[PDB]
């Protein structure tokens, strides 16, 4: 059931905005690791005397980096007269924001019709305000509310490349990289209660749940045509294996955004590339399941995928599960940086045509019982 | 001249430590753009609760990259009972040394028969102390001292893989990668003013100086076998174009390591595998010059260097300079990271054969003149 509840008119993920010490290492490993090209900058050379931002993009996925410069270059500087093409950046933020979570998401940006109207709505529905709605060259408005912990959701809405004070990058330097990924499917944050972050999360957008051992209780909020998906999860103590979430937040200082979901438009081209580069620069993948998994994969996926392709997904340790409307390919990386707290999962769904509805599979929960369930069989 | 009047008994230089952000992501860019592998690591995995550090290796050179995980994990911890591989680490010096000056040199470690001794020495001929000597598992000592800026000298000595508490890396991990680099042939600091900093560094370690329109003026301190080089530059203040030291110290926020020039056994391999990787996640190099002063080689050089060895030069964009005793190729990067301050230079020396002579062919000052001279003949 979709109440179609939004209190303002939200289209689809922009952006996503680490918050680094050295953007220009960051971005290279993950441009190199992904198969993202350099898209745009804004830095010393393009005027920005407060910020290093570097987008990277593949398909309609966008990766932003930014890193604080001296705060000594813009000393003389005031908000209006500010060389930094994001207004709601500031040094003391960002550099809080790193000493205490380490490299991670600080903003999950999604396109509405109108920034100004939907911060208003937001903030007069519960949204705490982190950044008001500011224009920028009178063609984009960009406006920023509370997520979680210090993650902020950040809107942003065109009058009519990616922001004013944006170059784009050199053709010489911005190498065609491209391994198969092309949007972002979802992002999960990691909260120590679920409820009171479900109730404003929900509250301030309008954003419904969307129709559904591990260490978790989770939910996802959902926008009108359910393609923005914000997942949000909390801890079961008590467990014999201690939470993963849990460990999330102690090694985060609290809440912020654990894994963020990348849809690929050909699963086994993106983890062949990925897995390639794993040990040259790029990204590990956690540990595979027992070859059991598969064994167990033709009882119930046997009928969407064939036998060669299931093979497939037993060399590159891709996980599969399946709701009662779809089928899920998933496979999760190991953290992003030296913290045991972001990672990132490639994903492909497939079903759900009528375009490719929203969630379609679910988002692979099932894959808790699959692998328990395998391992004992490992073993016996 | 050489008076050989170390006033402790120094090796080679060891490793150089990067105090960074995020370890992972700058030690993958880097292993990736420079071609070296991972070798050890202390960190989460191996009980360090303290910082997370990642060693690199090519040939002898080491590049070490540390940065703190949470206070928080740590808390309960005295220095009596520290996890931290490195007890000379410490999360508000290292938090303090990024946000001031980005991506950057801590320490340049070099090797030496006692470091305690070579510490006493040091402090006692005005050194200023900045950790004490610490023996490690009763088999490594280490202490540090200031050397300028924030840039500690850091003293390692083995009664007798790297230090105790590092662990070296999974093979499966540990790809073997190689460009060529084979060892560190010299660190160089810009400072304010040359005069005092050179008194102090020349005072504590008994170094001499090593027999040698750019914006600066410069001098090298040398041990006794003149295989430990500490070149030191001060700008050239109200020239026509503003000094690079100038505009480093700027952006630095003051004195620090400007440069790591590295030795490569094959410079023209080393060049042509780092240029595959500027683009895809490696390091860009400094504008080529122009074809003139290839063009003015044959006459420099034309008695060490083939037609089709200077050809190859021209390609890959390589400078060449020359002393009395040898010959120089040398090669900038771009800055290593967001800020305009610290880069590499790759190396390589001909001549001076008895093994090689430290310093043989000198460190590229002629090339100042020879770029001037070709800019303007390009011209004409
Ligand atoms: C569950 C879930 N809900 N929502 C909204 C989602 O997006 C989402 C997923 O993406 C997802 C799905 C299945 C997973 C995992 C995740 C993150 C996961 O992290 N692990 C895991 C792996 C290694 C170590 C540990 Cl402790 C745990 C798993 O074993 N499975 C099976
Ligand atoms: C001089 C020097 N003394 N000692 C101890 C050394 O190690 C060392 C060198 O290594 C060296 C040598 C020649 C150089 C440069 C360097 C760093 C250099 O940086 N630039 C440069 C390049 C781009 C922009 C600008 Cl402004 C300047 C040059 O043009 N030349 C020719
Ligand atoms: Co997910
Ligand atoms: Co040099």
């Amino acid at each position: 059931k979709n109440p179609k509840s939004d209190k303002f008119k939200v289209k689809r993920f922009h952006h996503i905005e680490f918050w680094c010490g050295d953007a220009t290492n960051v971005a290279r490993r993950f441009s190199w690791g992904l198969g993202m090209r350099f898209s745009a900058k804004s830095d010393l050379s393009t005027g920005n005397m407060v910020h290093a931002s570097y987008l990277l993009t593949s398909g309609d996925l966008r990766f932003l980096f930014t890193a604080p410069y001296s705060p000594s270059l813009s000393a003389g500087e005031i908000k209006p007269t500010t060389t930094a093409s994001i207004p709601s950046f500031d040094h003391g933020s960002c550099r809080s924001f790193f000493s205490s979570h380490g490299l991670g998401v600080r903003a999950v940006a999604i396109e509405v019709e109108d920034a100004e109207s939907a911060f208003s709505i937001s903030v007069a529905n519960g949204a705490i305000p982190s950044s008001p709605p500011i224009v920028l060259n009178e063609a984009v408005t960009i406006a920023e509310v509370k997520l979680y912990g210090d993650v902020v959701l950040r809107y942003v809405s065109y009058k009519a490349e990616f922001l004013p004070g944006f170059e784009r990058v050199e053709d010489a330097s911005s190498f065609p990289l491209d391994y198969g990924i092309r949007r972002l499917d979802h992002a999960v944050g990691n909260v120590p209660e679920l409820g009171p972050a479900l109730t404003y999360v929900a509250g301030f957008t309008g954003f419904h749940q969307f129709a559904e051992e591990s260490g978790l209780n989770s939910a996802v909020l959902a926008s009108n045509d359910e393609m923005v998906l914000l997942p949000i999860n909390e801890p079961v103590h008590g467990t014999k294996r201690k939470s993963q979430i849990q460990t999330y937040l102690e090694h985060n200082e609290g809440a912020g955004l654990q894994h963020l979901a990348l849809m690929s438009e050909d699963i086994f081209r993106t983890l062949r590339e990925m897995r390639k580069r794993s040990s040259i620069g790029g990204f590990d993948f956690m540990p595979s399941p027992p070859p059991t998994y598969y064994q167990n994969l033709k009882k119930r996926v046997g009928d969407v995928l064939s036998d060669d392709q299931i093979k497939e997904c037993e060399e590159l340790g891709i996980l599969v599960d399946r709701d009662d409307q779809g089928t899920l390919l998933q496979i999760f990386t190991k953290p992003l940086g030296d913290r045991p707290t972001i990672f990132i999962e490639i994903i492909q769904r497939v079903g759900c045509m009528m375009y490719q509805s929203g969630g379609c599979g679910g988002f692979g929960k099932g894959n808790f019982s699959e692998l328990f369930k395998s391992i004992e069989e490992y073993e016996k």
